[PDB]
């Protein structure tokens, strides 16, 4: 899986990351905690210090960081997940 685009969102604690592989279903999913049912890359992102939640729908995931955290330190670890 590869990141094709990283952008800024109308909000500060959230960024829209567009992936190459699109979602099969048309529904969305919001993951706030890790567990065996979610996709693996999804649990790896949540384990990143500073990640608050993840909105996943279509061909992108919107990651929300902690109000006290900064993207300069979170974003790299987030992209590191896709290796």
């Amino acid at each position: 899986m590869k990141i094709i685009s990283i952008s800024e969102t109308p909000n500060h604690n959230t960024m829209k990351i567009t992936l190459s592989e699109s979602r099969e279903g048309m529904t969305s999913d919001t993951y706030t905690k890790v567990d065996d049912s979610q996709p693996a890359f999804i649990n790896d992102i949540l384990k990143v210090e500073g990640v608050k939640s993840i909105f996943h729908v279509m061909d992108f995931i919107s990651v929300d960081k902690e109000n006290d955290a900064n993207w300069e330190t979170v974003l790299p670890k987030v992209e590191a997940v896709f290796e």
